[PDB]
């Protein structure tokens, strides 16, 4: 009903497409029949949390036979890793706004080459909380950047180019009410904050560089929770500006790791920010299972 | 004799620091006994690419004993690889400013306790070219931004805070000496753009999204080519403001994989995109033999 779509004049005289980071080309490739029923994308820094998710989302609808593996659709390359079973595929991204970027350009392009449509994409990872007990999960309604607007900048030859973030507020509402079905963890709605920096760029004292106080530090915090932040992490922002202009329905789900107010490093024990880090893995799972039923 | 330094108060009245990424903790290692005597450290951005180089300086070095190999000290995450022979550290950063800085603020913290001194910091890595045969090395003389100046613009508290990029000038005469002793691969010295992006950051066509054309990219690209620019990369500009600033001497060497006045796509055959790949790693390996002569 609704297909993928590029904002590129410049692709149709190309008479192959070399996704180079995937390791993947429209010439070596069927991609319609490799990937045109896929209908739900999980994306995530770490190639292990998406083989997981894809394990774990297989065995939820039921595809899950005994023994075998799910493979890496981009083996031999180790910039991006990616899983499929039935329309679900899972895809890795790294850290940051240029690493998630590269992969979201090669995804979309290789999603409309596949002529996918009506497709729901959503970002799984981790995040700092405002004035949230560790280990919530965040459900992003708005990706803003450092004034706290819903707004992504970059530069393009030279020239700073704003466009909007847009996450689907439907599909929102979908996963919350998923989320208070479930009930094993605090969900919340909130904008989700984008940085280019863990240390100064989210206000942190303990980088190996810092211009600034404690106290400095507390009211850029709380000006951004009343702003509506609530969390603050690494690719939301990139991920909305451009999954919406291409005809995805696109969210962020994050679980906050420690309160920021409170603290900087992230000391919890190995055990319990494994628990923590399940948790938008066991949502959005459970939200695609609910969706295919 | 030129110790690394950090440059912030609050690390002295911490009672331990958690390198989250690293999955290094003050509490639970020797970082002096684990690191004291590092000199030299490679950075850039693949696990196996960064494995592959601490082998071949461990050969070079004559440190290379029969069938052992080099353990991931950061082995149980995924974020960084890291390896060490002798008076060599090996870290990964994978792609982009945010990666890459994430692991600059936790290695230089980490040099820091280790009461690391006289550290040089080398990054070894792939480029676009501009006006240049794909292949070619060039060390960097600016890392530069996307108006062509030696600056790298952060974000901190929501306020632009910009730093200079310094490359250490009698560093870039060292490895251009080895380079001509060498003699086996074209190497220039100019300027290295860092961008944010691949496809647009980058004035390429080939992305899911463009707004511009052809005529456009090419007047961009020879303004940058004007200006001193040769090459077009994703880590250089924070790994060129965040290390001399904390007494280190840096510096960056990339290989380009094609020259962008004639194209986007990165269609080298695989084996040709490898032999360029250790070009670099050559000319750094060597480059470490000659100053541990
Ligand atoms: O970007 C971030 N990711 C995870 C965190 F815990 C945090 O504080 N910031
Ligand atoms: O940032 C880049 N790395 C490698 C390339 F070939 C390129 O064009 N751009």
């Amino acid at each position: 009903d609704c297909p993928v779509r590029l904002l590129n004049p410049n692709i149709a005289k190309m008479k192959e497409d070399i996704l180079y980071h995937f390791n993947l080309t429209t010439s070596r490739h069927n991609f319609p029949a490799l990937f045109g029923d896929v209908k739900f994308v999980c994306v995530g820094g770490s190639p292990s949390r998406m083989k997981a998710f894809i394990r774990c989302v297989g065995a939820e609808l039921g595809l899950d036979c005994p023994g075998r593996d799910y493979p890496n659709i981009c083996a031999g390359t180790d910039r991006y890793a990616m899983y499929k079973v039935g329309p679900v595929l899972s895809v890795s991204h790294g850290m940051g706004i240029p690493s998630i970027s590269i992969m979201l350009h090669e995804l979309i392009k290789l999603l409309y080459y596949a002529r996918c449509s009506n497709v729901t994409i959503i970002r799984i990872g981790t995040s700092g909380g405002i004035g949230l007990e560790p280990g919530t999960v965040v459900i992003t309604e708005q990706a803003v950047d450092t004034c706290f607007k819903a707004e992504f900048e970059q530069i393009v030859l030279g020239k700073r180019v704003i466009r909007k973030t847009d996450l689907n507020k439907k599909l929102v509402q979908e996963l919350l009410l998923c989320s208070a079905e479930l009930s094993e963890f605090t969900t919340v709605v909130g904008n989700t904050m984008c940085t280019l920096d863990f240390y100064e760029g989210q206000g942190r004292l303990d980088g190996a560089l810092c211009s600034y106080t404690e106290k400095d530090k507390q009211a850029y915090l709380e000006a951004a929770y009343a702003a509506g932040v609530r969390n603050i992490e690494m690719e939301s922002s990139v991920f909305a500006a451009m999954c919406s202009a291409c005809g995805l329905q696109a969210a962020v789900v994050c679980v906050t790791l420690l309160n920021r107010l409170e603290g900087d490093q992230i000391s919890s024990p190995r055990n319990v920010l494994s628990e923590y880090q399940q948790r938008p893995q066991r949502l959005v799972s459970y939200f695609i299972k609910k969706k295919l039923s």
